[PDB]
Protein backbone atom coordinates (compact mmCIF):
# COMPACT_ATOMS: atom_id res chain seq x y z
CA UNK A 1 0.00 0.00 0.00
CA UNK A 2 2.92 2.42 0.21
CA UNK A 3 2.92 3.69 -3.46
CA UNK A 4 -0.75 4.49 -3.19
CA UNK A 5 -0.44 6.22 0.22
CA UNK A 6 2.41 8.32 -1.10
CA UNK A 7 0.60 9.34 -4.31
CA UNK A 8 -2.36 10.45 -2.16
CA UNK A 9 0.00 12.36 0.14
CA UNK A 10 1.73 14.07 -2.79
CA UNK A 11 -1.49 15.21 -4.43
CA UNK A 12 -3.38 16.30 -1.26
CA UNK A 13 -5.38 19.51 -1.48
CA UNK A 14 -3.85 20.34 1.96
CA UNK A 15 -0.39 20.93 0.51
CA UNK A 16 1.12 24.46 0.28
CA UNK A 17 4.09 23.26 -1.72
CA UNK A 18 5.37 20.21 -3.49
CA UNK A 19 5.88 17.17 -1.20
CA UNK A 20 9.36 16.30 -2.37
CA UNK A 21 9.83 13.60 0.25
CA UNK A 22 6.88 11.62 -1.04
CA UNK A 23 7.69 12.26 -4.71
CA UNK A 24 11.28 11.00 -4.34
CA UNK A 25 10.11 7.94 -2.45
CA UNK A 26 7.66 7.21 -5.33
CA UNK A 27 10.59 7.58 -7.79
CA UNK A 28 12.74 5.22 -5.72
CA UNK A 29 9.98 2.57 -5.61
CA UNK A 30 9.75 2.59 -9.38
CA UNK A 31 13.53 2.58 -9.91
CA UNK A 32 13.90 -0.31 -7.44
CA UNK A 33 11.16 -2.34 -9.13
CA UNK A 34 8.94 -2.31 -6.05
CA UNK A 35 6.11 -0.65 -8.00
CA UNK A 36 5.50 -1.41 -11.70
CA UNK A 37 5.82 1.60 -13.99
CA UNK A 38 2.59 0.97 -15.89
CA UNK A 39 0.50 0.78 -12.75
CA UNK A 40 2.35 3.78 -11.28
CA UNK A 41 1.91 5.99 -14.30
CA UNK A 42 -1.70 4.95 -14.73
CA UNK A 43 -2.32 5.88 -11.08
CA UNK A 44 -0.65 9.32 -11.56
CA UNK A 45 -2.61 9.91 -14.79
CA UNK A 46 -5.89 9.40 -12.89
CA UNK A 47 -4.85 12.32 -10.61
CA UNK A 48 -3.73 14.52 -13.56
CA UNK A 49 -7.29 14.31 -14.88
CA UNK A 50 -8.88 15.50 -11.61
CA UNK A 51 -11.37 18.36 -11.78
CA UNK A 52 -9.56 20.11 -8.90
CA UNK A 53 -6.71 22.07 -10.49
CA UNK A 54 -4.53 21.88 -7.37
CA UNK A 55 -4.70 18.10 -7.43
CA UNK A 56 -4.06 18.08 -11.23
CA UNK A 57 -1.06 20.41 -10.95
CA UNK A 58 0.50 18.42 -8.07
CA UNK A 59 -0.05 15.22 -10.05
CA UNK A 60 1.70 16.73 -13.08
CA UNK A 61 4.68 17.53 -10.81
CA UNK A 62 4.73 13.85 -9.73
CA UNK A 63 4.66 12.93 -13.41
CA UNK A 64 7.51 15.36 -14.11
CA UNK A 65 9.67 13.77 -11.44
CA UNK A 66 9.00 10.10 -12.30
CA UNK A 67 9.88 10.85 -15.97
CA UNK A 68 13.04 12.74 -14.97
CA UNK A 69 14.24 10.13 -12.47
CA UNK A 70 12.93 6.64 -13.41
CA UNK A 71 14.24 5.81 -16.86
CA UNK A 72 12.90 3.94 -19.87
CA UNK A 73 10.37 1.89 -17.92
CA UNK A 74 8.48 5.14 -17.22
CA UNK A 75 9.33 6.85 -20.51
CA UNK A 76 7.59 3.96 -22.30
CA UNK A 77 4.39 4.85 -20.41
CA UNK A 78 4.37 8.54 -21.31
CA UNK A 79 6.08 8.84 -24.69
CA UNK A 80 3.28 7.17 -26.62
CA UNK A 81 0.25 7.99 -28.70
CA UNK A 82 -2.42 7.25 -26.07
CA UNK A 83 -0.78 9.61 -23.53
CA UNK A 84 -0.13 12.39 -26.02
CA UNK A 85 -3.79 12.28 -27.12
CA UNK A 86 -4.95 12.40 -23.49
CA UNK A 87 -2.73 15.45 -22.85
CA UNK A 88 -3.89 17.16 -26.06
CA UNK A 89 -7.47 16.58 -24.91
CA UNK A 90 -6.72 17.75 -21.38
CA UNK A 91 -5.00 20.86 -22.59
CA UNK A 92 -7.97 21.68 -24.79
CA UNK A 93 -10.60 21.41 -22.01
CA UNK A 94 -8.55 22.79 -19.05
CA UNK A 95 -9.70 26.27 -17.90
CA UNK A 96 -6.88 26.70 -15.33
CA UNK A 97 -3.80 28.46 -16.48
CA UNK A 98 -1.24 26.83 -14.14
CA UNK A 99 -2.30 23.32 -15.25
CA UNK A 100 -2.21 24.42 -18.90
CA UNK A 101 1.25 25.98 -18.48
CA UNK A 102 2.62 22.82 -16.83
CA UNK A 103 1.38 20.57 -19.66
CA UNK A 104 3.12 22.86 -22.17
CA UNK A 105 6.29 22.90 -20.04
CA UNK A 106 6.38 19.07 -19.90
CA UNK A 107 5.65 18.45 -23.59
CA UNK A 108 8.46 20.83 -24.48
CA UNK A 109 10.86 19.39 -21.89
CA UNK A 110 10.18 15.78 -22.92
CA UNK A 111 10.33 16.49 -26.64
CA UNK A 112 13.88 17.72 -26.07
CA UNK A 113 14.78 14.86 -23.60
CA UNK A 114 13.63 12.22 -26.10
CA UNK A 115 15.31 13.71 -29.16
CA UNK A 116 17.69 10.74 -29.66
CA UNK A 117 14.94 8.05 -29.21
CA UNK A 118 12.94 7.33 -32.38
CA UNK A 119 10.47 5.10 -30.48
CA UNK A 120 9.47 8.24 -28.56
CA UNK A 121 9.02 10.58 -31.58
CA UNK A 122 5.30 11.09 -30.92
CA UNK A 123 6.23 13.59 -28.13
CA UNK A 124 8.23 15.83 -30.50
CA UNK A 125 5.39 15.35 -33.05
CA UNK A 126 2.88 16.58 -30.41
CA UNK A 127 5.08 19.58 -29.47
CA UNK A 128 5.14 20.67 -33.12
CA UNK A 129 1.31 20.25 -33.45
CA UNK A 130 0.72 22.32 -30.38
CA UNK A 131 2.90 25.15 -31.63
CA UNK A 132 0.98 25.13 -34.96
CA UNK A 133 -2.29 25.38 -33.00
CA UNK A 134 -0.96 28.62 -31.40
CA UNK A 135 0.25 27.57 -27.95
CA UNK A 136 2.85 29.89 -26.43
CA UNK A 137 5.35 27.71 -24.54
CA UNK A 138 7.47 28.83 -21.63
CA UNK A 139 11.13 29.64 -22.38
CA UNK A 140 13.08 26.40 -22.49
CA UNK A 141 15.84 25.64 -19.98
CA UNK A 142 18.34 22.85 -20.83
CA UNK A 143 18.03 21.88 -17.18
CA UNK A 144 14.36 20.77 -17.85
CA UNK A 145 15.41 17.98 -20.19
CA UNK A 146 18.40 16.62 -18.26
CA UNK A 147 17.33 13.22 -16.98
CA UNK A 148 18.97 10.88 -14.52
CA UNK A 149 21.15 8.15 -16.19
CA UNK A 150 19.90 4.71 -15.39
CA UNK A 151 21.85 2.02 -13.58
CA UNK A 152 23.37 -0.57 -15.92
CA UNK A 153 22.19 -4.08 -15.10
CA UNK A 154 24.06 -6.50 -12.94
CA UNK A 155 25.84 -9.25 -14.92
CA UNK A 156 24.53 -12.89 -14.87
CA UNK A 157 26.74 -15.95 -14.61
CA UNK A 158 25.78 -19.24 -16.24
CA UNK A 159 27.31 -22.38 -17.74
CA UNK A 160 26.32 -21.67 -21.33
CA UNK A 161 25.65 -18.83 -23.76
CA UNK A 162 22.31 -17.21 -23.30
CA UNK A 163 21.65 -17.22 -27.06
CA UNK A 164 23.20 -20.31 -28.62
CA UNK A 165 23.66 -22.44 -25.47
CA UNK A 166 27.26 -23.40 -26.25
CA UNK A 167 28.98 -24.57 -23.05
CA UNK A 168 31.65 -22.26 -21.72
CA UNK A 169 35.15 -23.70 -21.31
CA UNK A 170 38.85 -23.15 -21.91
CA UNK A 171 38.27 -22.43 -25.75
CA UNK A 172 34.86 -20.72 -25.28
CA UNK A 173 35.24 -17.74 -22.99
CA UNK A 174 32.48 -15.95 -21.12
CA UNK A 175 31.50 -12.43 -22.23
CA UNK A 176 28.75 -10.03 -21.14
CA UNK A 177 26.33 -7.62 -22.83
CA UNK A 178 26.63 -4.25 -21.14
CA UNK A 179 23.06 -3.31 -22.06
CA UNK A 180 21.19 -6.32 -20.62
CA UNK A 181 23.88 -8.04 -18.46
CA UNK A 182 23.32 -11.50 -19.92
CA UNK A 183 26.19 -13.87 -20.63
CA UNK A 184 27.28 -14.86 -24.14
CA UNK A 185 29.94 -16.47 -26.20
CA UNK A 186 31.96 -14.22 -28.45
CA UNK A 187 30.00 -15.18 -31.54
CA UNK A 188 26.75 -14.01 -29.90
CA UNK A 189 28.21 -10.78 -28.50
CA UNK A 190 30.29 -9.38 -31.39
CA UNK A 191 28.50 -5.98 -31.58
CA UNK A 192 29.65 -2.72 -29.96
CA UNK A 193 27.55 0.26 -29.05
CA UNK A 194 27.35 3.28 -26.83
CA UNK A 195 24.61 3.14 -24.23
CA UNK A 196 23.65 6.77 -23.54
CA UNK A 197 20.91 5.94 -21.08
CA UNK A 198 23.50 4.34 -18.74
CA UNK A 199 26.03 7.12 -19.27
CA UNK A 200 28.21 4.82 -21.37
CA UNK A 201 29.63 7.03 -24.12
CA UNK A 202 32.30 4.55 -25.34
CA UNK A 203 31.40 1.65 -27.62
CA UNK A 204 31.05 -1.41 -25.44
CA UNK A 205 30.18 -5.06 -26.06
CA UNK A 206 26.52 -5.85 -26.56
CA UNK A 207 24.38 -8.74 -27.79
CA UNK A 208 22.68 -8.49 -31.18
CA UNK A 209 19.14 -7.68 -29.95
CA UNK A 210 20.51 -4.92 -27.69
CA UNK A 211 22.63 -3.58 -30.53
CA UNK A 212 19.57 -3.26 -32.79
CA UNK A 213 17.43 -1.65 -30.04
CA UNK A 214 20.21 0.86 -29.47
CA UNK A 215 21.02 1.71 -33.05
CA UNK A 216 17.66 2.49 -34.59
ZN1 LIG B 1 26.60 -18.02 -28.30
ZN1 LIG C 1 22.02 -7.50 -24.43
Amino acid sequence: GTFERLLDKATSQLLLETDWESILQICDLIRQGDTQAKYAVNSIKKKVNDKNPHVALYALEVMESVVKNCGQTVHDEVANKQTMEELKDLLKRQVEVNVRNKILYLIQAWAHAFRNEPKYKVVQDTYQIMKVEGHVFPEFKESDAMFAAERAPDWVDAEECHRCRVQFGVMTRKHHCRACGQIFCGKCSSKYSTIPKFGIEKEVRVCEPCYEQLNR
